[PDB]
């Protein structure tokens, strides 16, 4: 029957992709609420097109402007403001699924609320599992909330897993279902074939070069150091309940293959596709069925060659940090992520060298570790971590 | 749940890959019977190692020899002979699954026998579906026999498909489960990069490497065509739902394209124990004595759209596939003769497809049984014989 959605983070690209899939399947999906930050012009335009029952701006001043705009453009849309209103729409009774696409720490409480309300969670916020995986998984289990991952790699893994696993994320017994290991793939970044010696000198211009499809600058830098892959690793561990034996990382420079799973009998399954987030989003909407997504089928005439490389730690120390942190737990993953935000900004600011990103991470990470859990405890931790990082940036400058 | 097996075709490489999986899982599988043609030496060695309750040779003389041998090497084993004995072991009450790996037309009746008995069928005989797909699928439905495909490409496709489809082979509604395309892959054979003009001059020597007849079918991609035909029956696929991609490295074994843009592909080390293992273990998984895939060694993976001027046999097969059983039966019959002919040096490499095409045409210009279809096979071979001496 008809599926009711709330979309947290409707004015970004994840939101646009989600709405594209919805547009392609009018009978199947129905938008009950849309939520965003402070982009009123974009929101009003989306509310005119979609006429949702609710629209929310996190920013209360922005909510007032939208409210006035919509009084005629969308007279049946109730407009609300602030963090509490985000939780409100994420927990409505009639809502079946929630696209959790508000990014950063801002996204935690609203995402958690949907979780506690036992909703399907189309998880597109990194922080929930990077900062607070244990907490999220525990809550999911209490409420019966389904978790459907939107990140391209996690979604691909999910599709390469058998069904019994797919339905027991967070708690899955991989070995008992024949899964030897999960192979998390990534491109290796712009320095994938660059001599390690040369990394000291790298400019943000150089680190930023990417596929025609863009990324934000921070993310582009995390892709250069493979910190991005490390963060995906941490999330993967929680989504798929992966021991130190069960999760690996392979470099695949073309990114046609989006990740893979190695089974006990030697069989490997891999997911591939055109680089459009509507594919993975579509499955998070449709699971266990499939729907049109407005993505073209992959053309093997035009794919080019697919290859694989072995990462090494001299080239990608961040990845080692992340993996190490991953098995130390929430305090370490929280700490690493906080520190890395600062070091990347620092590098972009031309204050530090490219290779200084990992040093900062490492130092901060060490100190905190030498010394129950909540979203707030973790946010505080995040602040401490950022301060330590600031200090350290002063030194390496 | 100890699983009891009968292996039809135990002395070839499918038999050896099956037995390697069984060796790895002594707690779960059990060999009740082994059957083969006329390779006594290899049989007696396998019955010494496995001490099966029964052993069968299709050839009755071969059976007598084995019976003398096993009086010393497997005194407990009961040795039987002939086509009826093959059906007998394929239908035993205690047997859960039958590896159907006797090749050629010889394999039809015993494979059919297991089907009528409602057994799990680990299908490794091409002829059942190439010659008489509809019949098989119909019989499978009546008895509740499970069909599990062994061929590397079919097994990969199976893995790529969703579970509800997996459990409804022969009669699956692909489009209603989100499947747009099944992508049947193959290496393209030794002449994938060879200029078409040069095919006229090709020597059997050049058409051989790594089975002589089969090696030649790989060269012309008639082997792929036959796989295509089987794929159509296994997965209930229209021509549009079923496409062929050339993948020279054969790391990917075949793929499935979904509605939302997603593709699933199965890859692995080249060992038949992986697919066989799944046919044994489905829906669970077991060790197969195959290592995990080494991405250090895979090299580059690439892909090509096949050219039908390079591979006219493939077009014939594809055409033949949609025409029906009479056409598939005809084509396969003709191709045996043409290949033999080519090996004999009587015809050129490119003549293989001409023969096929002629025979096909004459028969086509014109209820079904295994026998009707075998007779057809005979007619087709004679027609093919005429067509040869004339070149
Ligand atoms: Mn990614
Ligand atoms: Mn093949």
């Amino acid at each position: 029957g008809m599926q009711k959605l709330t979309i947290l983070g409707a004015t970004g690209s994840i939101g646009a992709s989600t709405l594209k899939v919805i547009e392609q399947n009018p009978d199947k999906f129905s938008v009950v609420a849309l939520a965003a930050d402070s982009n009123v012009e974009k929101m009003q335009q989306l509310c005119q097109r979609w006429q949702p029952e609710y629209a929310v701006m996190a920013n209360k001043e922005a909510a007032l402007r939208l409210k006035m705009a919509l009084a005629v453009l969308a007279p049946n849309t109730q407009v609300l403001g602030g963090q509490e209103a985000l939780c409100y729409v994420a927990t409505l009774e009639q809502v079946d699924s929630v696209m959790a696409a508000i990014v950063g720490a801002a996204g935690l409480v609203p995402t958690m609320a949907a979780v506690k309300a036992g909703k399907r969670i189309l998880l597109a916020n990194k922080e929930a599992l990077v900062m607070s995986g244990q907490l999220f998984i525990d809550e999911v289990e209490k409420s019966g909330a389904q978790l459907l991952p939107v990140d391209s790699e996690h979604n691909a893994i999910f599709q390469c897993l058998p069904q019994t696993v797919q339905g027991n994320l967070g708690r899955c017994d991989l070995a008992s279902q024949g899964v030897s290991h999960i192979l998390l793939t990534g491109s290796g970044g712009p320095f994938r074939y660059t001599d390690v010696a040369e990394l000291e000198a790298v400019t943000p211009e150089q680190a930023i070069a990417h596929p025609n499809w863009s990324m934000g600058p921070k993310i582009s830098v995390d892709s250069a150091t493979m910190m991005n892959k490390g963060l995906e690793y941490i999330e993967a561990k929680w989504l798929f309940n992966a021991s130190r034996d069960q999760l690996k990382v392979i470099i695949h420079p073309q990114s046609v293959i989006h990740s893979m799973v190695q089974y006990l009998d030697g069989s490997v399954l891999a997911q591939m596709g055109e680089p459009d987030m509507a594919t993975p989003i579509a499955l998070t909407l449709s699971y266990p069925e499939r729907v049109k997504a407005g993505v073209k089928p992959l053309d093997f005439t035009q794919v080019g060659e697919l290859t694989f490389l072995q990462p090494d730690f001299e080239r990608y120390p961040c990845l080692a940090l992340a993996i190490e942190a991953c098995y130390l737990g929430q305090h370490a993953t929280t700490t690493l992520n906080a520190a890395n935000e600062v070091a990347v900004a620092a590098f972009l600011a031309r204050q530090i060298k490219f290779t200084d990103i990992a040093r900062v991470n490492d130092s901060v990470l060490n100190q905190v570790c030498k010394q129950l859990d909540s979203l707030e405890s973790l946010l505080e931790l995040d602040r401490m971590a950022r301060t330590l990082a600031d200090e350290v940036v002063r030194e390496r400058a």
